[PDB]
Order: structure tokens, then C-alpha cells, then sequence
């Protein structure tokens, strides 16, 4: 009863028909928790998009799909992943959305050396986006290299809100425990209730990663690790010799441990180090195909 209650639960929510009618040519490019991510090609049109594909008997929390749907169902920003429609394939739950052909940071991170103004750019994009999101109460809960695509002319979106939650006037804040362990803020490890300020910490360790290569306690498995990022101080980069003063500062309105001092990305925005942001035509040389 449990199960079939929840696919009567996304007919509601996702468009009705069979997506098979008018998708051809399936390509695997991704996998992992949720579920496999293909692209394929539109037959009417011609056009490129990218499936998402999540069996509904095989997620630890399967309201998370439902949560991502109905959030994210045609939101709309210049740096996120444009959702175009969502379908239920027998038991399983389709996402169709958009096709950036640049990759993932994460191929970026664990092969080049990022300079600042690249970083910088990286960034901008993310803020920008977050500070939407944010004035409109949805938290990403995710943010980290795999969740930062590319496009060819190297323009940044954020992807991968499987793990996102909505918050209100009424509940202002979340409890339970999401994300990934090394990029999980003290205050959400602590099982604490927690804000929209968990992204801008989460973002600070992906800055880690463009600096460093790796977030910190990498080594380490996710529960010491958590463990340790719960207990100690904010973490130190390994290459603080390359960073700027700006950036270091700028870094450090981030990984504060009080939530409440943690700085917003309405702030952020504002600070003298995304001066050093340049154009997506920048991150293209970073790209696997063209270094
Ligand atoms: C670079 O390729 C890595 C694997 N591809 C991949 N995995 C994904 C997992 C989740 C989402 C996701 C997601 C959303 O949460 C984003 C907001 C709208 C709803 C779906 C998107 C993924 N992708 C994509 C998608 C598009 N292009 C490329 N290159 N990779």
C-alpha cells in the first residue's frame, strides 16, 4: 500500500503520458544514490536533453524525489539546471532537463589548478543562484563539485537538487541529516536545526576543492570525519601559500562555525574578491577537451 500510495502521489505532480513515445538514443553518463542520468534525443525536434531515472524501490527516503519534483518543477534561473518536464515510467520516476555539455567541476578539480580569477567566477555563479534560492526558502543541502555543470562556452549551473528542502515562515529551519559528510556543516552534523546558511559552508568546501583538490579530512572515513568536523575548528587549506589575501578572506566569511555570524549569499555577492570573477570564456582552456 505503501509504495503505490506514492506513485498515486506523482501523477499528481508529474506529466501524464509515456516520455518513450518521443525520446530516442539513450546514453549513460552518470549513476550512484538516486538512480542512472542518460541523455537522449527529442525526436520532434532534434534536440539534446538529459534523463535522470530513479527507481522508487530503491531510495532511502523516497519523499526526497517528490520534495525535488514539485520544488524545482519549471523554476527558473540563468544558472541553474533548467527542469522541462517529469514522467512515471512504470516504477520509475523521470526527470528530463537540460543538457550541459561542459561536464562536471568535479573533472575540473582533480586534474588542473584553478587561478583566482577562475575560481571567482566559479563562485559568482554559485552565489547568484543560492541568493535566489534562498530569498524564496529552498536549501540545496548538496553543494559540492558534482553539483556544478558546465556548459561548452564554459557557464556555470547548479545541478543535482536531489537532496534539497523548502522552508517557510512557519518551519524556518530543517532537522534531518542530509548531504554529503565532508561537505556538511557542523551545525546540520550536530543534529541541530538549521538554516539556509548549511549551502554557504558547503560552499566554502567546494572553494577548498578548487585550492586544494580535496575537501578536508578526505582520508578519513564519512563517520570520523563528520566527527571530526562536528568537534574542531574550521578546517585550514593545504595550499594557503597560493591564496590571494582576497580570497583567504573572502574564504573566511564562509567556514564560520556560528551559523548566525556565517555570512548570507545576498552578502557575499557583494564582496571585493568576485571583482576578480571573469568571463565564462575563462573556464573554457580548464575544460577536458580543450587541455
Ligand atoms: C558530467 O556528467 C555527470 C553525470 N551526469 C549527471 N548526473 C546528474 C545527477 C543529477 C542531476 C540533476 C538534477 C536536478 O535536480 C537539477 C535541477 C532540476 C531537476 C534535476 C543531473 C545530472 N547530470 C547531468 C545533467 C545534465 N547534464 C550533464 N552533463 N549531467
Amino acid at each position: 500500500g505503501s509504495h503505490e500510495q506514492f506513485r498515486a502521489a506523482l501523477q499528481l505532480v508529474v506529466d501524464p503520458g509515456d516520455p518513450r513515445s518521443y525520446l530516442d538514443n539513450f546514453i549513460k553518463i552518470g549513476e550512484g544514490s538516486t538512480g542512472i542520468v542518460c541523455i537522449a534525443t527529442v525526436r520532434s525536434s532534434g534536440k539534446l536533453v538529459a534523463v535522470k531515472k530513479m527507481d522508487l524501490r530503491k531510495q532511502q527516503r523516497r519523499e526526497l524525489l517528490f520534495n525535488e519534483v514539485v520544488i524545482m518543477r519549471d523554476y527558473q534561473h540563468e544558472n541553474v539546471v533548467e527542469m522541462y518536464n517529469s514522467y512515471l515510467v512504470g516504477d520509475e520516476l523521470w526527470v528530463v532537463m537540460e543538457f550541459l555539455e561542459g561536464g562536471a567541476l568535479t573533472d575540473i578539480v582533480t586534474h588542473t589548478r584553478m587561478n583566482e580569477e577562475q575560481i571567482a567566477a566559479v563562485c559568482l555563479a554559485v552565489l547568484q543562484a543560492l541568493s535566489v534560492l534562498h530569498a524564496q526558502g529552498v536549501i540545496h543541502r548538496d553543494i559540492k563539485s558534482d553539483s556544478i555543470l558546465l556548459t561548452h562556452d564554459g557557464r556555470v549551473k547548479l545541478s543535482d537538487f536531489g537532496f534539497c528542502a523548502q522552508v517557510s515562515k512557519e518551519v524556518p529551519r530543517r532537522k534531518s541529516l542530509v548531504g554529503t559528510p565532508y561537505w556538511m556543516a557542523p551545525e546540520l552534523i550536530s543534529r541541530l536545526p538549521y538554516g539556509p546558511e548549511v549551502d554557504i559552508w558547503s560552499l566554502g568546501i567546494m572553494v577548498i576543492e578548487m585550492v586544494d583538490g580535496e575537501p578536508p579530512y578526505f582520508n578519513e572515513p564519512p563517520l570520523k570525519a563528520m566527527k571530526m568536523i562536528r568537534d574542531n575548528l574550521p578546517p585550514r587549506l593545504k595550499n594557503l601559500h597560493k591564496v590571494s589575501p582576497s580570497l583567504k578572506g573572502f574564504l573566511d566569511r564562509l567556514l564560520v562555525r556560528d551559523p548566525a555570524q556565517r555570512a548570507t549569499a545576498a552578502e557575499l555577492l557583494k564582496h571585493p574578491f568576485l571583482a576578480k570573477a571573469g568571463p565564462p570564456a575563462s573556464i573554457v582552456p580548464l575544460m577536458r577537451q580543450n587541455r
